[PDB]
């Protein structure tokens, strides 16, 4: 599981 | 910015 | 977030 | 597991 925020 | 990996 | 249960 | 990032 990978999560990104920008 | 924030980013996680599990 | 990033996991939970796993 | 129970948790990750948070």
């Amino acid at each position: 599981m990978v999560g990104g925020v920008v």
